[PDB]
Order: C-alpha cells, then sequence, then structure tokens
C-alpha cells in the first residue's frame, strides 16, 4: 500500500481554484505550506510523486520541483526520457502504479487541476485531502475543486491566518471506512461508584449530536470552536433554572474562551452577526453615553427592552425618562463614582475617567500589572437599568508590542450576549492598541454563569450544525488622534462570509 | 499472554496495609472499587483469578467472591476439590501457570497481602498496579505494601475523594519495557511556516524537564495539577520582564485553575503551606480590618513588607502610621466607598457592606446571577498600600444547594501569592456556605498576569519534582451564627501530609 493525498486551495464558498491558468490570489505562506507538505517524508532515500494535470504543468512553468518528482497526465505531451524528475502518463489510473513498484516513491500527492481532481476522486484513488480555504470569494473563476465526497470527514481545521488581508484556514479531510483501555475504564468505574461526587461527572463531554463537526476530534484549532464548544458544553450539562427574565435557562458556572486577534477577528461565521450594531454600541460606551435613544437613532435596538417606560417602571426606575439607562457601562468607564442625575446632564469633569488613565498607563507604563477597567460599582447598581455583565477587563502589553485582553463576565447570554461580547472587546482592544502604538494580542473571556435561554434551543442547535469558515479581518481606514473619534465608516470588514442570520428573541 | 494487575490500598506515607489481620480503615467506596476492578472483563464466558495469601484468605472469611475465582497460595491448606470458585496452589510461580492454560481465566489480579505482594513483584509477574492511597498515616500497622520498583511508572491519579473524613486517591502504575501523525505533522509544519504568528506557538507544551510526574499523560486528574501545571506552563512560555520590584518575573497572560471542594480542600500537598496564616488573614478581611498590626500580634507576618514605614513613605503614604495599610481588601469588602481616614477610626455604618449583602443575597435569592464581591475601587487605589490582586469574585448556588466560587486575579505570584489565594478562597466559600446553609461547590480561578519571580526558580523546580499526595479535608468544629465569629480554633484540618516546607522570599 501507498498513501495518496490531494492538496488544493479553494475559495471558502464556491471552491474556485483557478483563473486563466493562474491562481486567483497570491499567498506565499500557502505555497510554503504546499511545499512542506508535498515534500515531507520518512525514507530520505525515497521521493514523493506529485500527479498533476497538464494545464497545471503549464502554469507550474514546465520546470521541475526541488527534491520531488512531477508526474504529468497528458495525451499529447511526449514521454520525455530527458528529465528523470518528471514523467508523462496517458491517464490517471495508469500513473497510479507508483504503488505497484517504483518502491523509491514513498507517498503520492494528487496535485491538481479541476479535471485531475474530479477524476482522482470519482475513481476513488485518494485517502486524504489537504484543503486550504481562502476567505476571498467575490472575483471571477473558471476552474473549481469538486464537492468532497461524503466518504470524507474533516479531522482538522487550523486557526484562521492572514496574508495581504486575506484570511484562510488549513483543514485536512480524511477518508475513513473500516490512550489505553486501563485508564478510560478505571475512570468509568470510579465514575459509577462515586456519582455526581466526582467532579469529572459534573463536567461531561458533549454528546456527538450537539458537537459541532464531531469528526474533528483532535485538531479543533479554529478558535471559533471556543464558543461553539462552550455552547455544546452547557447544552450537555446546563442545569435548568428560572431567573428574573421569566425565560428559564440552562447554565453552568465558570467557563472560559480564547481568541487570537493577530491573524483574524473573532466575528462568528456560523451565524451572520450584527457587527455594525456591535460597534455603534461600543463607541457609545467609549463616549461615556447613557442615553438609550442615541442608539435607536443609528437604528440599533439592542437596548430598547431593558430601556422602556414599562420595564423601567417595573424595576423601580419609573422616575426615569423613557430611555434614560442610568449610570451603566460607559458612565462607569468615563465617570466612575459620579453622582448621576439624568442622561441629559453634562457629566464632564465628574467621576474617575478610567478609560483615560488606562490609555495613559498603557503607553506610559506597559509592563504595569494594573491595566484594569471596571464597571462594577456597588454604590451605583440600584440606579442602573441593568448591572454589568462584562464586569471587569484587564489589559496586558506583550514583549513583542501586542495588547492582550482579559474579560470577566458574570452572566453570559451564550445565545445573544456573547457573539456581541467577543467582538466588542476585540475591537476595543484594537482601538486601544492603535491609539497606544501596539497591535492586537489575544482575547480571553472568563464567564461565571454561562447560560442558554430555553427559547434559543432550536436555533443554537442549528448553529451547531454548521461547519465554521475562516474568521474575517477588521481594519481601520485611518489612524485617529482620540479613541472617542472612531466612526462606522473608519471600519473595513474584510472577508466575512457567514451563514445566514439566526433569529433569536431577547429575554427582557 | 494475559494481564496481571496488583490491587492494593496503602497509607499515603509509609504504605501501611495491615493491622492484626484487619484493614487499618474501612472505606466502602474503596472496596466497591476493588469489586469493580477485579470483575472488569470482556468475555462473558471467562472469569478473573484473584490471587491471595492464606493470611488474607482468612481475613476475607474463607468464602468465595461472587463471579470471580480465588486462588490461595498456602503451604498447609488442603487442595479441596470441594469449591469450584476457589483453589489452592503451593507456590506463587506455580499458580500463574493460570495463564499457561485455563483459557477460561481472562485476567489475573494479585489481591495481595504483604508476603504475596513482595514475591509477586520480585519475580516480575505483575504488569499493572492499581493503588489506592489513603490519607491517614498516624496509626500503627503491622503489614506494608512493598516499595513500587523503578520499573513501574504512574500513568494516572484520580482526584482526591473523601469518606468519613478520610481523604484518598486512586492511581494506577504501569510497567515500562520498550492522535494521527497526519495532524501532529500538518500542525508542526504550519508551525515552522508561520512562527509566533500561530497562536499555538505562543502557548507551547511544557518540556518534560519541567513537567510534574510526566509519566502521567492522559490521566492527570488530581487537582493539584491545576496549579502544578500552570507553573510548568510559565516556566515554558514565561516572558522575562521587569516590574515595580527589584525582582523580575517570567509571566504569561490569561491562565485558569479548577478545584474541587465537595470531597477535598485544595491545600497544596507538594509543599507545607502556612494554613494558619491563610486563615487569620481571611478572617481579618471578613471583619473589615485594615490595621496590619493585628496580623503581626498573631504571628502572621505576610503584610510586614508592604507595611513598613520605609515602604509606606516610598509610595507617598508616609503620613500613614506604621502599619495602617489603608482601604485595602476588607474595608472594600465591608465598607465600599467609605471615606478612609485612619485604621483606628469607627467605620461602623459607613460605606457599603458588600459581604453583608452578598450573604443576604445568597440566602434569599440563589438563582440570582449578581452574586458578586469586588475590591477594585478606582477612587481609592491611590491611598492604598497595595492595589487589589484578587480583584473580584462571583458566587453561585447549584441546583443541588452547593456553593461555587470564581475569582479573577489581576496579578498572581505563583510562588507565594497563588497558594494562599487558592486556600483563602476555598475557606471563605466554605464559610459563606455554612452560613447560608449550603455545601461547598467548586472553585475556579481566572488569572491575568500569571508570573514567577526570578528568585523562586530553584525552589519551584524542587516543588515540581514532587509527586502530589491526596488533598486534606477541612471541617469546622462549630456552626457560627455570624460569619465573623469564626476563629482558628474552630478549624479541623484532617489528613494533611505535605512534603517538606520550601523557603521563598517575598518581593516587596
Ligand atoms: N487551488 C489549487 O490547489 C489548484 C488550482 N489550480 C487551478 O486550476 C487550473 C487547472 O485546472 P485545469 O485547467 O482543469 O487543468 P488540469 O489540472 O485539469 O489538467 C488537465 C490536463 O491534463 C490532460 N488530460 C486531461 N485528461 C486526460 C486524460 N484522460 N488522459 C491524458 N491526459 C489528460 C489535458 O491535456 P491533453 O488535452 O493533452 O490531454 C489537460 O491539459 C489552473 O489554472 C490553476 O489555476 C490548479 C492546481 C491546484
Ligand atoms: N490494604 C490492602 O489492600 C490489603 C491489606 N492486606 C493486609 O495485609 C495482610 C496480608 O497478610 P500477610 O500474611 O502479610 O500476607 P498474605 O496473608 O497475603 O499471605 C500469607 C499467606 O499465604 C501463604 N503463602 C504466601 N506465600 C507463600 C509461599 N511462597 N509458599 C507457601 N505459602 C505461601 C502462607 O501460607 P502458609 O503460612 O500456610 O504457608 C501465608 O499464610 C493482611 O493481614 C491484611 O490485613 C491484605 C490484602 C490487601
Ligand atoms: C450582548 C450584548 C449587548 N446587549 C445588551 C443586552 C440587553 C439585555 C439583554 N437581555 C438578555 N436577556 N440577554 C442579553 O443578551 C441582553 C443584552 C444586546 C442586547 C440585544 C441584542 C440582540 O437582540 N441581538 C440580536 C439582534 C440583531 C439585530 O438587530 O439584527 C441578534 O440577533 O444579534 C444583542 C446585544
Ligand atoms: C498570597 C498572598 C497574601 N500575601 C500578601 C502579599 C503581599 C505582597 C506580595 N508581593 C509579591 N511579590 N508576592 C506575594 O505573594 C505577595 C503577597 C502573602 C504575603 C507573603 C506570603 C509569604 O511570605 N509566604 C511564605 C511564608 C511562609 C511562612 O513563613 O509561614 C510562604 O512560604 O508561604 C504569603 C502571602
Ligand atoms: N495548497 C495548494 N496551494 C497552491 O497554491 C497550489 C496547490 N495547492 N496546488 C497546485 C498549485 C499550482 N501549481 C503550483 C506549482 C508549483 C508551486 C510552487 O511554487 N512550488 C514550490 C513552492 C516554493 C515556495 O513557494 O517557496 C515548491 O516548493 O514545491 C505552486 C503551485 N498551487
Ligand atoms: N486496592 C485494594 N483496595 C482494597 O480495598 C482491597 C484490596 N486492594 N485488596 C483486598 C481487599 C480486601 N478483600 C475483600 C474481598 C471481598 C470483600 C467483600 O466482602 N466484598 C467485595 C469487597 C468490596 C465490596 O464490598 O464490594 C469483594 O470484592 O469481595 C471485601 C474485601 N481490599
Ligand atoms: O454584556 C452582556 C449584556 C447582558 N448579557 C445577558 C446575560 C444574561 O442573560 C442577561 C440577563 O441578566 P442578569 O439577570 O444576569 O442581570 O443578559 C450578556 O450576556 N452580556
Ligand atoms: O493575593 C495576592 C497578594 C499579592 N500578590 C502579589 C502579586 C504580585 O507579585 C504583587 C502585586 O503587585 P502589583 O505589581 O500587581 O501591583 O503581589 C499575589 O500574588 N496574590
Amino acid at each position: 500500500e501507498k498513501n495518496v493525498s490531494i492538496v488544493v486551495a479553494a475559495s471558502v464558498l464556491s471552491s474556485g481554484i483557478g483563473i486563466n491558468g493562474q491562481l486567483p490570489w497570491s499567498i506565499s505562506e500557502d505555497l510554503k505550506f504546499f511545499s512542506k507538505i508535498t515534500n515531507n517524508k520518512c525514507d530520505s532515500n525515497k521521493k514523493n510523486a506529485l500527479i498533476m494535470g497538464r494545464k497545471t504543468w503549464d502554469s507550474i512553468g514546465r520546470r521541475p520541483l526541488k527534491n520531488r518528482i512531477i508526474v504529468v497526465i497528458s495525451s499529447s505531451l511526449p514521454q520525455d526520457e530527458a528529465d528523470p524528475n518528471v514523467v508523462v502518463f496517458r491517464n490517471l489510473e495508469d500513473s497510479i502504479e507508483n504503488l505497484m513498484n517504483d518502491d523509491s516513491i514513498e507517498n503520492i500527492f494528487v496535485c491538481g487541476g479541476e479535471s485531475i481532481y474530479r477524476d482522482a476522486l470519482k475513481d476513488n484513488f485518494v485517502d486524504r485531502i489537504y484543503l486550504t480555504r481562502v476567505a476571498l470569494e467575490d472575483i471571477e473563476f473558471d476552474t473549481y475543486f469538486p464537492e468532497i465526497p461524503e466518504t470524507f470527514l474533516p479531522v482538522y481545521m487550523s486557526q484562521t491566518f492572514c496574508t495581504k488581508n486575506i484570511s484562510y484556514d488549513f483543514m485536512i479531510f480524511e477518508k475513513q471506512e473500516k490512550q489505553l483501555k486501563s485508564i478510560d475504564d478505571t475512570v468509568d468505574l470510579l465514575g459509577e461508584i462515586f456519582g455526581i461526587r466526582k467532579m469529572g461527572n459534573r463536567h461531561k463531554f458533549p454528546k456527538e449530536e450537539i458537537y459541532n463537526t464531531p469528526s474533528i476530534r483532535f485538531g479543533r484549532e479554529h478558535y471559533e470552536f471556543q464558543y461553539l464548544d462552550l455552547l455544546s458544553r452547557v447544552l450537555e450539562n446546563g442545569a435548568y433554572r428560572e431567573n428574573r427574565t421569566g425565560i428559564s435557562t440552562y447554565s453552568i458556572f465558570g467557563q472560559m474562551m480564547r481568541f487570537d486577534m493577530r491573524e483574524s477577528f473573532p466575528l462568528l461565521t456560523t451565524k451572520k452577526v450584527f457587527i455594525r450594531g456591535i460597534f455603534e454600541e461600543l463607541i457609545w460606551f467609549i463616549k461615556g453615553d447613557t442615553n438609550g435613544n442615541h442608539l435607536i437613532e443609528k437604528k440599533v435596538y439592542i437596548w430598547s427592552g431593558n430601556g422602556s417606560k414599562e420595564y423601567l417602571e417595573r424595576i423601580g426606575l419609573g422616575h426615569r425618562e423613557e430611555n434614560d439607562l442610568g449610570p451603566i457601562y460607559g458612565f462607569q468607564w468615563r465617570h466612575y463614582n459620579g453622582e448621576y442625575k439624568t442622561m441629559h446632564d453634562d457629566y464632564t469633569g465628574v467621576g474617575v475617567d478610567q478609560l483615560a488613565k488606562l490609555i495613559e498607563t498603557l503607553k506610559n507604563n506597559p509592563k504595569d500589572r494594573r491595566h484594569i477597567l471596571t464597571a462594577w460599582n456597588p454604590s451605583a447598581l440600584s440606579q442602573m437599568a441593568l448591572p454589568p455583565c462584562h464586569v471587569l477587563s484587564q489589559y496586558y502589553v506583550t514583549n513583542d508590542n501586542c495588547l492582550s485582553c482579559n474579560l470577566y463576565q458574570r452572566s453570559c447570554d451564550l445565545g445573544l450576549g456573547s457573539p456581541f461580547n467577543i467582538a466588542s472587546y476585540a475591537i476595543l482592544t484594537m482601538m486601544l492598541a492603535q491609539v497606544c502604538g501596539y497591535e492586537p494580542g489575544e482575547l480571553a473571556i472568563f464567564i461565571g454563569d454561562a447560560h442558554i435561554y430555553e427559547n434559543h434551543l432550536t436555533q443554537l442547535k442549528e448553529q451547531l450544525s454548521r461547519t465554521p469558515r475562516p474568521f474575517p479581518q477588521l481594519k481601520f481606514k485611518r489612524k485617529v488622534e482620540n479613541i472617542e473619534d472612531f466612526k462606522w465608516e473608519d471600519i473595513e470588514l474584510i472577508g466575512y462570509y457567514p451563514y445566514p442570520t439566526i433569529k433569536m428573541d431577547m429575554a427582557v
């Protein structure tokens, strides 16, 4: 037997791979990959064979590839005994005698051409596939990688990467057909004896019917699986509970998520997110605004519910204006400990400006361990339309001049609250970094009460039924002098190709 | 071939298994385990031989064990053809023949007894060794397990369990002799290509030279490993960097640790922990004290350093008395936003009782998601001997009436700070529970700057060279009617057997 792997790079949505004999994009790390993969081998005294269509041979330059043997499939091309590091065959099946001898060849890579992929697949010759998904999708194509036959299952998806503002993943479908017992069993037994008494059982591993792309067992790199998995994790152990809202949830306590911000922008793809809204709110915070209306005007309604005459009236703040939200986030960011009257007053100069002292210590003293911004002020709470969920964040300058962020969130609405929460604090960290001359670090969100509203069940289950695409890229069209200066227009969202929106009602 | 595992239960410290023919303790769950392991089989038509020395046969009642076959090793016992579930052999080596036929016997267990254990081992008959460590060392024994030969390596260790106040582990030692590549390779490659651009590379798996009990790969269940590893994980990616003191540290950002409290007390065993200090400080906080003297008088000198006049002066608080630390934790706990004057004043009635409320909230509103207690108050930081390190915590009542805790720490000194932070916060929860009538739940700790001070390495290296023993148990001797009434006398620390104490100087 001998191994056969396809190696290709297609657009994320339509699988385009070619245009007028050329690749539709130029990503050097990808070829660097293609090289490393096609070339990796055990027997130093052996070489890998890369089968490829002629039309490709032409694009390749009709010149050999170092250390390897090119194998062209053509009907006209002459079997040239001239170069020993290339050879022609009249058809794909015949070419696949590399196994049947030529014991010098260790592995075999089907190396592309729409025609040459489709056939290597139809005739069932390939075992693995090394698929590079390129985020970028709105530009003419004439060649296309086929539809990965159902006999193939994703077993790896690398983290999203970026080159020239083009995002891309490296995932490797394998075709399957067909640590020790000791430990797994000892634990299973100890699991029966002791019951809920063994913490292990309090945290059970999600069932496959609620696991997103369950075929990807050991290589869930893509940091979207940090949320899709927390999702499925409460869906498994979430304990049913009532709460103030009137809509019971399923909740565990003490979770964590992570995100890379260097090569991508953790805007979920398994569902189309309201990015603009996410923004107009985050800026609303930075400005230190608390007038719910200033968002209704830019057509953002995330803060109507917890805002209204009726709700207000109901929680003890009916003395409040239709939409005066009291000293919520922002007022606490820009005016800590300020004596709040109404959303109409001029609060300038009152209260501690955390945000400001933050930027200031950020750039003046980087390795300081007190880059904290908080929103939990006991003295205030009762006046707020709702207490702080993202309660306190802490910011951290790496040695390589990168800004990392840590957020604690007491109550996380995995359905509606989180997607926004992950994005927002990404963006705020970038703005923060751009203003202090540093670049995106990482993102860690620590949740206390991670829950799912019972009326978000059929939805989150669909979302979990979608395989993650590459995270897009977020860019600022200009550098600003003051952090409170950004505008929606100053933002470039590049390469966002999410699944359609999933409608979910809010639990007021 | 055919497997031969040793099953035994010995005291943590001296491996005591015997006393006047009786097990020196009675733990049903342990026996339950034994029954489960010696019955674990694959072929419904086969059985497992359990080998024991006569002396044990006697202790077990000379009655057969359901579903298994007992093999007694004795010189005088007759070869009674009477029972078909029991049989006698003259010498161990003999016996084990078993094997050399009886395709009926699927697995073999040496159910032990000092004389047989020793001999079973010396002649290299045993493949595995299931060992139940029992946290009670201070009783007289007369029979011991032998010393596990070097040829054996621990591959698993269970979390600590508790029965009748007795703490114990379940671990399994395997004997050494001699994922799917495709991924570990595609990931290693992308690792070369991309560099520190691939997040995975900024988080690198610790090297064996610094990994605790590295033989335990997939079975690191003990929750001492939640800290022992965080340690070995900065020791790997720890970015060297300066800070306000003369001692620099190696740090990473965004780490997490988990601890059970339902069956144990996360007191580090790898080294002897000042527990009485951890306490006195906590009770100090609870009372809402800020006079660092009160700790000195009780022979607790942790707040000496950050309290000296030479220090207070150094940070611009020279107007402060010898040890008035200011509105640090406790004043923030019991008097949030209180206008701090001196440590001798009467703050009763001033500020916000967070603790007070936290309690009335835990009792009257459990499912409430705003169970929160903060110490980070922007307005007070300035006049604060040292800013808040355990910055905020959130508490959580399970559906089965257990109290859980979550802590965000902005700056964690894994050398000295963390250890205390883990305990001091176990305890506080347990206390809160005994006062709201709940039982301990889980404890999670989300860290920010996780660092090591560069003058702790030789120490933490030592600590790390030690195999963690089972966690102790901590119970209260009386039910206080008011949280602040607790006293050290009230604490019972049962089953603590930590390795020698490790000296480490603090960085003022
Ligand atoms: N994203 C990726 O990984 C890759 C993308 N691409 C893109 O796709 C394009 C290549 O696709 P495509 O144009 O289909 O070229 P192909 O890779 O399909 O090459 C097919 C060539 O092989 C010969 N051939 C086809 N069938 C047979 C047969 N049965 N027997 C003998 N010879 C045969 C043909 O020449 P003849 O008429 O002489 O038989 C033809 O020129 C390129 O433009 C490139 O941009 C290419 C490779 C990889
Ligand atoms: N904690 C735990 O998991 C366990 C603890 N224990 C404790 O340890 C003690 C074990 O008893 P101990 O006497 O030390 O050992 P055992 O009782 O296991 O075995 C000794 C008996 O086995 C026979 N025997 C063993 N080896 C030989 C041999 N080579 N040739 C002939 N006969 C042999 C002897 O019979 P004879 O003298 O007639 O030749 C002797 O009576 C028990 O008292 C028990 O309390 C026991 C099992 C498990
Ligand atoms: C988190 C957070 C901040 N907030 C503030 C906020 C206020 C009250 C809340 N109440 C409850 N029960 N859960 C919340 O998440 C929540 C969040 C948000 C509020 C609403 C939406 C929301 O309804 N999003 C919908 C609407 C999208 C659209 O308008 O097109 C969505 O599908 O994303 C998002 C964020
Ligand atoms: C954490 C925390 C609270 N605190 C307060 C506190 C204040 C400033 C700090 N500063 C730094 N750099 N690290 C700290 O751990 C630290 C801790 C502690 C302070 C000291 C010790 C300490 O010296 N422990 C020694 C002493 C043991 C003994 O003599 O009994 C130890 O080995 O355990 C522990 C806790
Ligand atoms: N995954 C993948 N990515 C691609 O860009 C790609 C692909 N597969 N399959 C075919 C193809 C088009 N043909 C070719 C032929 C040769 C090289 C090439 O440059 N090979 C060198 C790369 C060395 C480098 O880029 O540093 C090699 O090392 O083999 C690239 C594409 N391109
Ligand atoms: N590791 C270890 N732990 C033990 O507790 C232990 C051990 N090894 N080896 C021998 C032993 C004592 N042997 C036995 C044998 C039978 C019973 C019994 O009456 N019933 C069960 C024991 C546990 C249970 O109650 O289920 C049995 O297996 O026979 C008890 C102790 N106990
Ligand atoms: O930043 C935010 C805004 C609020 N919510 C969700 C969390 C809880 O579902 C919710 C309800 O409120 P509380 O009962 O926890 O206060 O709003 C978020 O998840 N994150
Ligand atoms: O609960 C505690 C008490 C303080 N420290 C240590 C952490 C740092 O070494 C120092 C905090 O000083 P800053 O550099 O973070 O301001 O004290 C702890 O680790 N944990």
